[PDB]
C-alpha cells in the first residue's frame, strides 16, 4: 500500500 514511490514527498507534484 504505497501512494508515493521513493524520492518524492506529497508537498509538490511532478507536473
Amino acid at each position: 500500500m504505497e501512494e508515493l514511490q521513493d524520492d518524492y514527498e506529497d508537498m509538490m507534484e511532478e507536473n
